[PDB]
């Protein structure tokens, strides 16, 4: 997986993420109006939204659960899986605000406004492993959440604490801690955006054959850290270069760099990892903006189309038949 | 520029490239019918078609000339970027078939239904430095050439010879020689699709710490013979583990692998290199697909509709306007 | 610098590092004998040896520091440059046991006996940043410790606490902390030791072209993270595959793979860092090995040679006159 | 192997290269005096000395083959490992210079003075795989050659032709072709042996974590193209940036860094690879110093001591034996 957060040239923020799964997890974008009860049938425990919701999830044992989202005040949040460095407590903390795994997402974005207001309920805060339903494990993840000031965290829990990182970089990925990659940024300090169109190599010249020699010594593996890399720079690098040229397309193009492509991503099961949708946020408009492996048109659900002070669950269907334009 | 062949699940070859240059060449979608004289005003020389002919290009001083298309016999070919090792005639060379370098595209697809035909016409071919107006340098180039038999070859013209490949990689991009690329294939043997779980360090356990271990090692910058590498291993990739899943929408996943961004690749001219668009000829069917970096919807032209038996050049306009789909 | 760790066909144990530096410290090989008392003019503080201490240093305003070193019981301790992530605290911490910077080596090689002895010492240890003359500021260190049990541990004071790693790796080098560069081993999972002849990539046969196509991926520059990797690897390869051939020379084989060479790793100051010395200490034996830049042959001085209930601190001279034996 | 030239602050000129094999090919260091008549017993060919001879070989069937060697005239030659790529006649080809494969190196330094003599007399030239003794094939070689005027040139015959390469790199290795190599340098102008200290990455400042970010990207595995690459521009920076220091020494340093160790570059035979030694002539003085894989302490031999005008072809053992300093 790789989260993304883009400002665009008019001052919108994007957020959003790739989905690298090799797997359906039954996906439909959910919408959840105002004051909806959600009730989990396994273990009653239950979430009364105060804001709207809208993201990509599935509906559960009856209970919604979600990838990625936003809410109606602009907050976005994205879950990425973490396999390793993760630890949950087996059970509730004395004393903490415990917060399931499986529902993590969702009361983030239920419940709060801002960064701001999250980072305040998260001092406090524990992520719990107790199954959604059964005795089914919670898929290890970790969190990026983002919204309409610019202002991006990343949420992990180790076996240290619950750690909550300030996000300047904009991206994240798996695999191992936020910490790590941002130490192993440092290690591209002498990439270059620009041509090196010569090399004077004492009597013999050497000559450029062709753009993009500045980045040489970039990684091109679908590993989480050599895609944080990728992101990293190539976000960097419009910012600097095209503020004023980057609009909602310029999203998906970044992403589709760190995309996983069928045969070449083979999980030990052998079968193929793919980027299974592009989800793309625009936060102070409302607006989920997505694409599938299948189908490369962007679809847009707006929830501001919808009654937020509505009474039911609201689901669109996932997009997986290619659209084409005939032209003649 | 990335070429790129792949036959798809049911035995159909798509044949197509990605346009990486920084400016637009006022290019539009053009169809030009059986037996139609095109006529250079400049030089005088002229060309009446045999096969019908489809593709991307530019209508410059009255006169066609293309960047990639296919006719009506399912062959193909794309004119890909060739700054260093390419060596035209001045002149037209006695006894040689004189081939101007704006219209060796064209030459090739109004004149031959094969590669078989166009490998034997190639055999006493010379391509010359002739402005297609004016005094104007024409751009460096190299070829690909394939049909609906799924063999491919590659045209490079150099200070020696005109030297026609065989391509068993299915792939071109720009800069060195084809012979070079394919050489330094052989440096990436060691790669590999599966992934590698862990390795014993001696005391040390390691484990992977997310999919994609077994391509450690692959080049992630957007230098010609980088993005030769990547698109070369993907393609081997998808035919080994998926073949029978290959459609469409796989060609585009493969090249948007090595598809420029805005911002990160840089000329000396200060100029952003983008992809300007993906082309994919479905062959047998005649039908041109492309997309653009403005508007990511596949829009498709078939020439097949068209009246080949016509007495006009046909254009379609170049789509550039983002083409969302609104589901609420 | 790089810290290496190595047992050899018969069990001894070796232990040593290059010295990366620009500059010389004015070091000599300096012995000290059991019941020295050392006394540092600026600041009072004394040192009294239990353990003979034989290793690089300099003696500065009368008083001895080390750069690496080994005591009499065979327990090594090496000082390698830190410079980001380091913390040392600006005074004495009430309920510690504070350690000068410039004094922690002495202090580990005069007091100790073990790796064991040690790790329960620094416990409840804390490195202080007291200037071992006027006000100069201390070199920013970390340090690797071993002994003959074939136990490493790594040091290192950062501004949450005092951490002592087990060291697992055989390795060292410098910034980022332990922790990174162990998490960073994992990325090279899919290295291999073995040669991998060949390739077949669909129609196109791939053959390697020379033998090392297992190990494509490994990074060749001279950065600390990248020399970490190298050094860990063809430390297991060794002994994966040759540990009844691991002698005093194979040592400076590896390390040799990380040394720097004059004129490409370039400092701001615009001045050549250099592999100044090898070291390798045989901590069973007592004996200290090294050679330098200006000359490879290894020389040997043995500390059980020297009277280690004698009086006086001893030197012997830094060699840096290439001995070269004429056979004719 | 790998082979390298460089100019000393005196005006000298050192030639000489690695030895990378996994076998003893019982070498020695072979002295032939003037007029010698060199007879191979199996085939009755014969070759008299013009100038006398001094280098690293074996006396095979009673007849001296080299791996590497100088002339009395400042002339020197080393064969190289060339296993793909190349091609040798099975018989004399009318009208040619025929030169046996395992006689090529002799030939060359036992008649002529300078690179230029020889490039003249390879223009008609050919190399036939001629058998030594028996029917045993000859080993798959390229040669570089390089004299006292600084030039050096690379031989290597392929299918087409006997192609003599003018050598403005100053470093050979293996397969493949010369020209290939030089074409690869292209890849990499964007290196830089400067320090670079920092990156502005947006909102987060990236800092250098220790010295040699510039190189990043550099090949660090023991392929012949990783190999080249990496001699290539550690030569290159040493001649920019401190061209009045390199001395004897600097050569061994240089070679050391391509360097194999053993256990990490294993063969399909499951052996290890190893540099077996170091060689590097002094043209001007006629002095072949070397070291070995066993004892890093250089060894001198100067044919100028002998007698050029002797009847004998003289051997001195090859040292494999550890020589310490014993300081104490
Ligand atoms: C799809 C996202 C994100 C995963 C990722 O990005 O890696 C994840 C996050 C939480 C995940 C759910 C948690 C509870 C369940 C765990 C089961 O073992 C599989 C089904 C469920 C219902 C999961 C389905 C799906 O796998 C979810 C919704
Ligand atoms: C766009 C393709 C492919 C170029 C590439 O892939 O790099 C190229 C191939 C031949 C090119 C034309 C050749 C003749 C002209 C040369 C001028 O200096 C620019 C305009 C023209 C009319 C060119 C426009 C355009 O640049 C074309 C059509
Ligand atoms: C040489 C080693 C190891 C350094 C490294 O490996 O990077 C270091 C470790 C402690 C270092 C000493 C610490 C105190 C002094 C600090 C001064 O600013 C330079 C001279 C002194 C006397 C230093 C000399 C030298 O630089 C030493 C002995
Ligand atoms: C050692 C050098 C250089 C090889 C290299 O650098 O790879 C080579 C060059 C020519 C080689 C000789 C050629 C003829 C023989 C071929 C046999 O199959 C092995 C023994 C002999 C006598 C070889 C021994 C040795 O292998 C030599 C002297």
């Amino acid at each position: 997986c790789t989260g993304l957060a883009l400002e665009t040239k008019d001052g919108l923020h994007l957020f959003g993420r790739n989905m690298d799964i090799e797997y359906s997890f039954n996906q439909s974008i959910i919408f959840i109006p105002r004051n909806f009860k959600c009730v989990n049938k396994s273990n009653k425990k239950e979430l009364t939204t105060k804001y709207a919701v809208l993201g990509m999830g599935t509906i559960f044992d009856d209970y919604p659960t979600f990838a990625d989202g936003m809410n109606e005040k602009g907050l976005g949040c994205a879950g990425l899986n973490f396999p390793v460095y993760v630890s949950y407590s087996k059970e509730d903390i004395e004393g903490k605000t415990n917060i399931p795994v499986y529902n993590f997402l969702l009361w983030v974005l239920a419940n709060f406004s801002s960064v701001e207001e999250v980072k305040e309920a998260l001092k406090n805060a524990n992520i719990v492993d107790i199954p959604i339903s059964e005795n089914i494990p919670n898929t290890t993840l970790h969190w990026m959440i983002s919204d309409i000031t610019g202002k991006s965290i990343v949420v992990e829990q180790t076996k240290e604490k619950l750690n909550v990182f300030d996000n300047n970089i904009g991206v994240l990925t798996n695999s191992p801690t936020f910490d790590w990659h941002v130490a192993n940024l440092n290690q591209y300090v002498g990439l270059r955006y620009n041509q090196v169109p010569e090399f004077k190599l004492g009597d013999q010249s050497l000559t450029a054959l062709g753009q993009g020699t500045g980045l040489v010594g970039l990684p091109g593996d679908f590993t989480p850290a050599s895609r944080f890399i990728r992101v990293a720079f190539l976000r960097d690098a419009m910012i600097k270069n095209d503020k004023d040229s980057i609009d909602l397309i310029e999203f998906f193009h970044i992403l589709n760099n760190v995309a996983m492509v069928r045969g070449s991503t083979r999980t030990v099961e052998e079968k193929s990892d793919l980027t299974q949708y592009t989800s793309c946020m625009c936060l102070e408009k409302g607006i989920y903006y997505y694409n599938t492996y299948e189908n490369n048109q962007i679809n847009a659900i707006d929830m501001n189309k919808e009654n937020l002070d509505g009474n039911e669950i609201k689901t669109y269907k996932y997009n997986k038949t290619l659209s084409i334009n005939h032209v003649n």
